[PDB]
């Protein structure tokens, strides 16, 4: 299984699990922008569950447990494909091959500006680090992991076994890390700096899905259950 | 001078800084719950101030641009703080020697004991990881330096270099880190495993703090600016 992979074999095996990109409905106010993006998000989503399952070491969880990776990873792993798309597009956010957003077009809907600047300096800090598709696919693989892994009902013999798997996994991608980053040449202290650095930015991948989730609550009737929950649900 | 720190005089320097320990000021309900929390916080806030002054690299920025990481980290700060004592107190969280508080007792508060299990759960896995306050006092370094500076307002010339200065002290505390780790006598391959483990639990700190936020701002009605928001707003 998953555990005696190489760290080519899981570069590999993520880069092939990558789902295809999707385009958007076409390209102002604050209801058809929310629209296109929810629209897009959802989609996106779908495409997620196999994509998760495709994932070294996720599909040997129980469904409860996928499900509750899935729940707690969503929007960051739909923002580090965004931050990653949109990292050759400086000022900009591309969403989809057909819709590359502006700064500016983030004040279309009372509250998003806050999130465009930290997804554009998001971007802007994997341009300097020059981050690559070998290491993009191993965070986004470690956002869909370590996400959930604190919130589960540890009350139990099997929810230890889910736990320590998850956090083998979890070090099978960092062995894939540093490998990659041995391969392009760096030191040893250019190494654990770059882990470090790359980690770090996965704490404000997780600010931002926090506060688009806060947003994206407060904007809904209350009396609805949006499509994410659903999805989830039947799963 | 923060730059040229060794990897033992960085360790020194934050084991130097660390602030006195708080007792709960005194001693169930939801209010008086709340009393209790909210007070040692903002007494640990002002201690978090000059301990902040003390982390090598911090000073040299700019007084606003401290204000602000401050602004970003404080709370994460506190609660890693907490989880950290809490570490040989399973299933309590050790608020002060006079306040260790039960899992159960976050049920007092509306909303508190999803807090509670989730910092729990993070001082429970420190206790496997068997975390060292050298790691500890690092970690807590590195909230600091991190949490805001994906935030900073400016684009101008300053803040750039500004931001660099925050970078390379990081990498030095990665430096630091690795150090303790190879000292006592880890693989490189359980280096590089531990590091990433560490930094791993900062985004479960966040979002414990993001979630913090939340039931503090929903708790209080609008009409009122809080004491760290005044603290904060008078440092600068
Ligand atoms: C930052 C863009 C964004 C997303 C989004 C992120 C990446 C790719 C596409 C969209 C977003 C917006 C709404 C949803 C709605 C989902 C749902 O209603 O089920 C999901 C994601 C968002 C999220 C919250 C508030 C405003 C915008
Ligand atoms: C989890 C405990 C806690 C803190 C706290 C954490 C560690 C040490 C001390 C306090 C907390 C509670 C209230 C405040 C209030 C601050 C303020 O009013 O300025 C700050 C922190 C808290 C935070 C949010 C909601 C409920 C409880």
């Amino acid at each position: 299984l998953a555990l005696s992979l190489t760290a080519d074999q899981m570069v590999s095996a993520l880069l092939d699990a990558e789902p295809p990109i999707l385009y958007s409905e076409y390209d102002f106010s604050e209801a058809s922008m929310m629209g296109l993006l929810t629209n897009l998000a959802d989609r996106e989503l779908v495409h997620m569950i196999n994509w998760a399952k495709r994932v070294p070491g996720f599909v040997d969880l129980t469904l409860h447990d996928q499900v509750h990776l899935l729940e707690c990873a969503w929007l960051e792993i739909l923002m580090i494909g965004l931050v990653w798309r949109s990292m050759e597009h400086p000022g900009k956010l591309l969403f989809a091959p057909n819709l590359l957003l502006d700064r500016n077009q983030g004040k279309c809907v009372e509250g998003m500006v806050e999130i465009f600047d930290m997804l554009l300096a998001t971007s802007s800090r994997f341009r300097m680090m020059n981050l690559q598709g070998e290491e993009f696919v191993c965070l986004k693989s470690i956002i869909l992991l370590n996400s959930g892994v604190y919130t589960f009902l540890s009350s139990t013999l099997k929810s230890l076994e889910e736990k320590d798997h998850i956090h083998r996994v979890l070090d099978k991608i960092t062995d894939t890390l540093i490998h990659l980053m041995a391969k392009a040449g760096l030191t040893l202290q250019q190494q654990h700096q770059r882990l470090a650095q790359l980690l770090l930015i996965l704490s404000h991948i997780r600010h931002m899905s926090n506060k688009g989730m806060e947003h994206l609550y407060s904007m809904k009737c209350k009396n609805v259950v949006p499509l994410y929950d659903l999805l989830l649900e039947m799963l």
